[PDB]
């Protein structure tokens, strides 16, 4: 039997984990509130933030429009 088990299921809100590598928090890198967005899987890793970011291309929150956190220090690359 080369084919293993998989099909479509959620992890039930059983434990409050990051939402896109679904790991748990860190102390570098603890489930923080991107946005005012609050019950849901909402809570992603503060650098996990950034890659998300970076693919989806936003910046702010899809809903709410919430500029999200993102420890900034220098202006670094920029679209133009
Ligand atoms: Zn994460
Ligand atoms: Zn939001």
């Amino acid at each position: 039997g080369s084919s293993g088990s998989s099909g479509t299921s959620i992890t039930p809100s059983s434990q409050d984990i990051c939402r896109i590598c679904h790991c748990e928090g860190d102390d570098e890198s603890p489930l923080i509130t991107p946005c005012h967005c609050t019950g849901s899987l909402h809570f992603v890793h503060q650098a996990c933030l950034q890659q998300w970011i970076k693919s989806s291309d936003t910046r702010c929150c899809e809903l709410c429009k919430y500029e999200f956190i993102m420890e900034t220090k220098l202006s670094g690359p920029s679209s133009g």
